[PDB]
């Protein structure tokens, strides 16, 4: 993924536990050879997904929780490290702000050439409510979806109850969200 991706991690552990932890997660990731993430650079994947796996034995909790904080602490650390008016252009409320999703990846993606973003596709059953569809080439990140939609939520000051209903884990096609939200 792009250094970004991997910076906002460090940033986020940093802040919450300092950097002595920071440096044991990243010496046991396996990763001391690495001064520091280039934001615009394209890293193999597998940096991340030891970047979890040394998080989740240091900080003693499991990789799926971490990937929920994660994916709250993301909208926040975009908006702050230059892309708060991309986020303010893809609206103002949380269902407005889904459909323009795939859009916003597609603007991200003229200045991170490389990028292989998520799709997301909204079927609304009401006014108050909606099923997301997330479709990846990577495994085990619907859980920072659902941190994601939380970020998404304190942003628009809106309250969010979001519960998965199928899952790539257990054989279904793709991950499906049930969203439930109201001002
Ligand atoms: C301006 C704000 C954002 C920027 C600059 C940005 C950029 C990125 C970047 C660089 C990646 C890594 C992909 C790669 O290296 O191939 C990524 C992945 C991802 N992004 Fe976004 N992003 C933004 C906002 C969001 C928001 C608000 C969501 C909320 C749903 C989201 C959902 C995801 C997910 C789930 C992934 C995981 C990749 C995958 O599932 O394959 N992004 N994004
Ligand atoms: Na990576
Ligand atoms: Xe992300």
């Amino acid at each position: 993924m792009y250094g970004l991706v991997n910076k906002a991690i460090q940033d986020m552990i940093s802040k919450h536990h300092g950097e002595d932890t920071w440096e044991a997660i990243k010496q046991k990731a396996g990763l001391e050879d690495i001064d520091f993430f280039v934001g615009m650079e394209a890293y193999s994947d597998d940096v991340t997904y030891h970047l979890v796996g040394a998080a989740s034995e240091v900080l003693g909790k499991p990789a799926e929780e971490l990937l929920i904080a994660f994916g709250e602490y993301w909208v926040t650390y975009t908006s702050e490290e230059g892309y708060g008016e991309l986020l303010a252009s893809a609206g103002d409320s949380l269902p407005e702000f889904m459909e323009n999703l795939d859009n916003l990846h597609a603007r991200v993606g003229l200045s991170f050439p490389q990028l292989r973003p998520p799709a997301f596709e909204c079927q609304h059953t009401s006014s108050k409510s909606m099923e997301l569809h997330y479709q990846s080439t990577r495994c085990g990140l619907a859980p920072m979806v659902l941190g994601l939609l939380h970020g998404l939520g304190k942003r628009f000051q809106t309250k969010v109850e979001v519960t998965q209903t199928a899952f790539r884990e257990t054989g279904e096609d793709h991950d499906i969200f049930s969203i439930k939200y109201e001002d």
